[PDB]
């Protein structure tokens, strides 16, 4: 609850499939700071299951190897947000996606709010999409972002983006 | 801070080498439930670096496999509290330590205290040894604990306790 935006009428069967983090931001620099940073992560595929959840595939440098992970999001009363479990209350909210092009995204601990707000700019392909990174932007402002990242077609290609 | 038990003169130099996971407590039933539990993690080695910090090596249950993870918690002010990373801002503390025998310790999220405390009982050998257990109890009462494990020394050998 600091994400003003929210996606109305959202059919997560239709967010199914591959996906590019293009660009992430989030509040704190020490998120997305290095490689090994907790929350720099990067998107594979987003599968939703028939019950209504959605399993997230994602790569993250968790060693010194781009280790894949499988995190599942619940689904709650709000069909645009979802909850991932843990000692930390985390939240995903879906801001907007048009399901061929682009979806944007972001992840809040309950508690920590400006702690822990994290947002990135998925892609169906490999390509530097400026309308995307406009309404990316345009979500951003309303935060209090301190990092930006953003990503070439090259890298978008290799796992864990280099 | 919730736990009001603080090691005075904790020589990290000491806690060094083989643990075991004998009894594990949580204030919270979901945490601990399953094996795949977030919080149902095993120690293995507790390391500390010449720079005062240390790697933890345990093991849990993250895909449908064993897996080996490395933590490492950085040194605070306070010689018996360190620091974990990420959008979660997790504590841990050591309460009481012979070196030789046992090591209890908990972990906590300064955000949400009552629902991330997480207390444990490591012993240096694969045996039940009721004195520890005394203490990691004595220590318990003072805290809101809704779920307490107790492994057995067959367990205790295999990894990820079976």
């Amino acid at each position: 609850l600091i994400v003003t935006q929210t996606m109305k009428g959202l059919d997560i069967q239709k967010v199914a499939g591959t996906w590019y983090s293009l660009a992430m931001a989030a509040s704190d620099i020490s998120l997305l700071d290095a490689q090994s940073a907790p929350l720099r992560v990067y998107v594979e595929e987003l599968k939703p299951t028939p019950e209504g959840d959605l399993e997230i595939l994602l790569q993250k440098w968790e060693n010194d190897e781009c280790a894949q992970k499988k995190i599942i999001a619940e689904k709650t009363k709000i069909p645009a947000v979802f909850k991932i479990d843990a000692l930390n209350e985390n939240k995903v909210l879906v801001l907007d996606t048009d399901y061929k092009k682009y979806l944007l995204f972001c992840m809040e601990n309950s508690a920590e709010p400006e702690q822990s707000l994290v947002c990135q700019c998925l892609v169906r392909t490999p390509e530097v999409d400026d309308e995307a990174l406009e309404k990316f932007d345009k979500a951003l402002k309303a935060l209090p972002m301190h990092i930006r990242l953003s990503f070439n077609p090259t890298q978008l290609e290799e796992q864990c983006h280099i």
